[PDB]
C-alpha cells in the first residue's frame, strides 16, 4: 500500500505545517502537524478541557464505532519548546492520503498547554519518530509509521515541505518526479529516538565549504534551523546589523537586509536553503526588526534540522531494518 497526503503552512511565516487526516468511522478529519521528533499521534477531543479548546476541530470518540478505549492506558508529553498535554488513549482507524491503520493508538488530549490552545489550525499532532519515545503507560504505542510499515511497498515516508506553499508527505514509496538530481543516503542513530544524523558542514552565502560534523536531528515539527553557536555567528555576521538579543530570545536582523543562504551538507552533496527562507519577519507588528530562521542550539542539548532546513529539501525517511536518511534537492 501507499498514502499520499498535501500537507499546507499554517500560516505566512511557515510557522508549522498541517496534514488532513481521518480518524474513526464515519471519519472525522483533523489537521495534524506531523513531527518526526515525536512519537505520539494526540487529538484535540471530546474530552479536552472546554476552557482549552479554541477554534480547533475535536475528535468525538463516542460518534466513532471502531473507536475503543485502551483500559488503563495515558499519556502525558512535553516539547522542546515547552508546550505540553495528556490525557486517555483510544485505538481506532487512521488514514493519511488513503493509506489505513486499523487499531492505531490515538492518545485523547485531557489538557494541552497556552500554545496548543491558542493555535486554532493545529487539531493535534502526528509524530513520526521511533516508538521507542511514545509516552503511553503502562504498555508504549506505535506510531502510526510504524504499524504502517510491513504493508507499505517500501518502508519508508518523505516528506517535501513548501516554501510559502503547500508539499506533500508520501507514505510506502519516492515520487522520482519530486526532487532533482539524486537522492543522497546518510546513516541514522536511533539510539535517542530520533532521526539523528551527521550533516558534514555549511556554507554561508557564495563562501568556502566548511567541513565539520554536525550531528543532530531531522524534525518536521520544529519551525527553525538550530545550530552550534560558531556556525549561527558566522552566518549572522554577513548581515550588517544582525545580532544576539537576549529580550527577544535569538538573533535578529533589520528588515531592510537581503539574507544569504545557508548550504548545509549530505556525504559530498550539499542542500542551499535560499535567504528568503530564513525570514521569520518582524518581530511584533510594525517592528522593524526580524527574527532570524537559524537559531543556536546552546541551551537545547541537540541540533535540528528543522522546518527551514528540510523545506529546502526533498527528504526520505527510510525506515528499513537499518534506518537511514535521505536527501535531493528540489
Ligand atoms: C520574536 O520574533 C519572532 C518569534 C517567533 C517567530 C516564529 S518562529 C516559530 C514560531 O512559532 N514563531 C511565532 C510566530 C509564531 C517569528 C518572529
Amino acid at each position: 500500500s501507499t498514502g499520499s497526503a498535501t500537507t499546507t503552512p499554517i500560516d505566512s511565516l511557515d510557522d508549522a505545517y498541517i496534514t488532513p487526516v481521518q480518524i474513526g468511522t464515519p471519519a472525522q478529519t483533523l489537521n495534524l502537524d506531523f513531527d518526526t521528533g515525536s512519537s505520539d499521534l494526540w487529538v484535540f477531543s471530546s474530552e479536552t478541557t472546554a476552557s482549552e479548546v479554541d477554534g480547533q476541530t475535536i475528535y468525538t470518540p463516542s460518534k466513532s464505532t471502531t473507536a475503543k478505549l485502551l483500559s488503563g492506558a495515558t499519556w502525558s508529553i512535553s516539547y522542546g519548546d515547552g508546550s505540553s498535554s495528556s490525557g486517555d488513549v483510544y485505538t481506532d482507524t487512521v488514514s493519511v492520503g488513503g493509506l489505513t491503520v486499523t487499531g492505531q493508538a490515538v492518545e485523547s488530549a485531557k489538557k494541552v498547554s497556552s500554545s496548543f490552545t491558542e493555535d486554532s489550525t493545529i487539531d493535534g499532532l502526528l509524530g513520526l519518530a521511533f516508538s521507542t519515545l511514545n509516552t503511553v503507560s503502562p504498555t508504549q504505542q506505535k506510531t502510526f509509521f510504524d504499524n504502517a510499515k510491513a504493508s507499505l511497498d517500501s518502508p519508508v515516508f518523505t516528506a517535501d515541505l513548501g516554501y510559502h506553499a503547500p508539499g506533500t508527505y508520501n507514505f510506502g514509496f519516492i515520487d522520482t518526479t519530486a526532487y532533482t538530481g539524486s537522492i543522497t543516503y546518510t546513516a541514522v542513530s536511533t539510539k535517542q529516538g530520533f532521526w539523528e544524523w551527521t550533516s558534514t558542514g555549511y556554507a554561508v552565502g557564495s563562501g568556502t565549504f566548511k567541513s565539520t560534523s554536525i550531528d543532530g536531528i531531522a524534525d518536521t515539527g520544529t519551525t527553525l534551523l538550530y545550530l552550534p553557536a560558531t556556525v549561527v555567528s558566522a552566518y549572522w555576521a554577513q548581515v550588517s546589523g544582525a545580532k544576539s538579543s537576549s529580550s527577544v530570545g535569538g538573533y535578529v536582523f533589520p528588515c531592510s537586509a537581503t539574507l544569504p543562504s545557508f548550504t548545509f551538507g549530505v556525504g559530498s552533496a550539499r542542500i542551499v536553503i535560499p535567504g528568503d527562507y530564513i525570514d521569520f519577519g518582524p518581530i511584533s507588528t510594525g517592528s522593524s526588526s526580524c527574527f532570524g530562521g537559524i537559531q543556536s542550539s546552546a541551551g537545547i542539548g541537540i541540533n535540528i534540522f528543522g522546518d527551514v532546513a528540510l523545506k529546502a529539501a526533498f527528504v526520505v525517511f527510510n525506515g528499513a531494518t537499518t534506518p537511514t536518511l535521505g536527501f535531493a534537492s528540489k
